[PDB]
């Protein structure tokens, strides 16, 4: 078949057209040496990518080619695709049409660079670049809906109508899956104990993906912390230090509603949905209010939907009913709807071919 | 009578009286409680000891530091605090108002029990317990700013405005002074040395005071050290041999910014400073950025100020005046604040007297 | 006397006599995170213009003026900042002129009349509609205006030194939205501009690169054909942008509000539509004399393009002339200073005694 890729800022999901579950999901990690040298038993490898880089640490810088939804480093991104084809999917690029996905606001310079490389460094027989929030809406079973794709580096509000993104309302706030982790670390160190230690990244994001929740009411909750141990959730770190975390458990994911909790100045995701849905025509605003879908990584947290709804209930005039659809698959949707779309028959004449590239070049994308 | 002030951290207590500008009893807040039956090479055998003699006792008494930036062990704290008003300060509690400082985030449960003990086990006629770095900014002569308070155990950022450190933005980092010594210790160990016991460890910490520095740029420094001898700063070890050290000198305290050298990823002292200034709201930021203030035993490190001038500017949008203020007094400024503040006539009616309690 | 031009973004002040405005600054005030009362301690007034931009609060950045002044406290605050901060004069001594937006509420003028005489104690105040003045910088009493400052574009008809409300067409566009559009499109060529410091870089780019191309379609094609529209600009830090189609996309926004996503008609549609609302015969003088003012008429090409559309929209025998001064950006003040200097007609200057009454 053909291949599909969600290149995250820190999670690349890959596979084919026609499967409902991603064939390969590795972090977008690029590991480069802190000095040329070796590790005993291995030699000097070209670079690191993904799990391999991460699960060792020591010897490397551990960068990322994508930040905030946009591709910033390019050489590294190519190294990752090299690790997606032969290394993850066990294929040669030239045999298999590839689909990769971009951020809703993604620069035309970025897209030209991407479709360039795919037909030069890789030489794939057909490619597509698709659009993160929009594909998630396809996986969400809808032509139309303002989606809230909070990946790893950003949320993205996008008023999709009839299978099209409306650009002038496409909001994006620079606080998400990543900024939310490091904040959870420092706040446990504020509390009690040295929550500082390199591996404790992955430890204190595992905490993030479980014990955290978006409190439905911060004012009630910060006080409830001081009333009852109810909120306190314990966690055995691998060393056996049964710790317990309390108000900070929310005080972290709440950053999306109050950006002041990390340090962005912007008003929060409720208001960024409201202020985009306003940049739409008064008419398409109702459907947006009925098909509002959360997507990506940072949408995981207990409460994040109802919190949104409540918030947009304050923000909405009395009549307008807000309806948030939390997807079961949410961290994968952008892959899912890509595959299914790429297998939809007619779409065979809706790829970018090697041929129209050797003719039109990057300017087709 | 006059009031007393006693600042507590994970390492050095400072005790004294109000009025004086300089702390009286600075000692290791170390107790030593008997491990088993053992006899000193000197003294016979006796119970728990606080201070320098406990360091010389090391193998007969188990040695605790009662404060890990928060009071962990309650009896041990009291053990010191008797040794303070009595063996150090040479006075009695009943005559004497006393101020104890504290590390900012201190849980309510600690504070309630702290009030109890000193009115009861000790019986001071009135007392106060007070937020450390606010008293540093005060000893710094300021209504505002942000202290980076870092010493033997815990490191802090307090964005202060008009009396208050912004609570939610008081950033803590538990990488501080012991973390630095035990790194500097491990480096030299790898090279073929080994301390462990008592004297040699302390020697390694003295080395930290004399040879160590944080350089502005770690990659240009990483280079020059490994290139040419300029940095090769010697020391005369108590056996005889000169340990020459060039790279390790700056390498050791770099753990404040790049903590990953020991193995720590949570946000470095610089990044914590950017994010406390941000973790507030938005206008007061300037006179936080322009009054980054250093206090505590660790901020003693040379070069550290020039480096933060880089380290904040890098992230802070161009038109913010970054200025790092660091007092010469710095290791005691929480006491120096606390004396003057205790002595304040204006503050008399805030001495919680033994009747209200 | 003085002249002090006020609006949703920029405020120009000086004396009657001078050719060019003495002080020009942003109408931004900050209002506190709620410490204090309206009458009580603390800086209600706070921070105006650059001082408020530099930090941004907390003291939340209330622009008071949307052409129409929404809330009168913040205007008082600016007017303090003008006479006392910007000019450094004595308001009691120096009769002030202030410049009002056509379709200001009459009650809004009453409050302007009051705050001047009461809090500022100015001996006499005058107030004049920004449009007729825009024509007095072009030497006329009569004519159709397209003012396009930083806030709201303005299609104002004038007969014999008076504006005709029934035609005065607003468009919620100018200057600001014009840069915040430019930010979205620079993003397409990598340059996601984001900070306020970057919006100051971006605003220089508007003036240097962005220009009202005579036609939209023939222009699009030349861009797509050939690089000649594209021109590199070096960013102050060291970088260089290149911009092509986008260069004219950015001013085109006046003619096409669908670009930003606004339900409102382009300046060509509104200019005309205001003149149709004019008297069937006076229309001739107005058409014959269109005067166009503001930071967003500074755009090169704008006069000929306006003239092209109005000729294609007005009858074959319609004698139209557009007028923009080379000093157009400031014209409300230049028009104002002439009036404020007109010492013979003087009794227009309603005094403190013509207010004691």
């Amino acid at each position: 078949t053909a291949l599909v890729c969600d290149n995250g800022s820190g999670l690349v999901k890959a596979g084919f057209a026609g499967d409902d579950a991603p064939r390969a999901v590795f972090p977008s990690i690029v590991g480069r040496p802190r000095h040329q040298g070796v590790m005993v038993g291995m030699g000097q490898k070209d670079s690191y990518v993904g799990d391999e880089a991460q699960s060792k640490r020591g010897i490397l810088t551990l960068k990322y080619p994508i930040e905030h939804g946009i591709i910033t480093n390019w050489d590294d991104m190519e190294k990752i695709w090299h690790h997606t084809f032969y290394n993850e999917l066990r294929v040669a690029p030239e045999e298999h049409p590839t689909l990769l996905t971009e951020a809703p606001l993604n620069p035309k310079a970025n897209r030209e660079k991407m479709t360039q490389i795919m037909f030069e460094t890789f030489n794939v027989p057909a490619m597509y670049v698709a659009i993160q929030a929009v594909l998630s809406l396809y996986a969400s079973g809808r032509t139309t809906g303002i989606v809230l794709d909070s990946g790893d580096g950003v949320t993205h509000n996008v008023p999709i109508y009839e299978g099209y993104a409306l650009p002038h309302a496409i909001m994006r706030l620079d606080l998400a899956g990543r900024d939310l982790t490091d904040y959870l670390m420092k706040i446990l160190t504020e509390r009690g104990y040295s929550f500082v230690t390199t591996a404790e990244r992955e430890i204190v994001r595992d905490i993030k993906e479980k014990l955290c929740y978006v409190a439905l009411d911060f004012e009630n909750e910060m006080a409830t912390a001081a009333s009852s141990s109810s909120l306190e959730k314990s966690y055995e770190l691998p060393d056996g230090q049964v710790i317990t975390i309390g108000n900070e458990r929310f005080r972290c994911p709440e950053t999306l509603f109050q950006p002041s909790f990390i340090g962005m100045e912007s008003a929060g995701i409720h208001e960024t949905t409201y202020n985009s849905i306003m940049k739409c025509d008064i008419d398409i605003r109702k459907d947006l209010y009925a098909n509002n879908v959360m997507s990506g990584g940072t949408t995981m947290y207990p409460g994040i939907a109802d919190r949104m709804q409540k918030e947009i209930t304050a923000l909405a005039p009395s009549t307008m009913k807000i309806k948030i659809i939390a997807p079961p698959e949410r961290k994968y949707s952008v892959w899912i709807g890509g595959s299914i779309l790429a297998s939809l028959s007619t779409f065979q004449q809706m790829w970018i071919t090697k041929q129209e590239y050797d003719e039109a070049g990057p300017s087709i994308v």
